[PDB]
């Protein structure tokens, strides 16, 4: 969706590739975060991203009780 | 896009409030799509959001095999 590919550090950009080439689409939202956190290494970004991508699984999973039901 | 779904209007906001009453953080990506497409009413945005959010879980499941053992 014309994603916010802003200021990818050499590690970030490298591991971002491994994701999309792995067929793991990244939410631009966590790119927005990651770029702000600004880590050093490929290992650090792949650690951080996988944990934050597991936060995402939870926030993609958790209960909304509908509310405005029809 | 001249609808009651411009850029966080009544319905999509009310449904965002329902999410966080429920404690569900939404990815910007959801909104960055949804808020353009414009749906009819509250259940209809939460239906779509819950769908694209379900994409995001099954996506955030997929395997990046690490690779960068630096």
């Amino acid at each position: 969706h014309m994603d916010k590919t802003v200021n990818l550090s050499a590690c970030e950009v490298a591991v971002l590739d491994l994701y999309e080439q792995s067929n793991i689409r990244i939410p631009s939202d966590i790119i927005e975060d990651l770029v702000n956190q600004r880590l050093q290494s490929e290992q650090e970004v792949l650690n951080y991203i996988e944990t934050q991508r597991t936060y995402w699984k939870l926030e993609n999973q958790k209960k909304l009780y509908r509310g405005s039901l029809k």
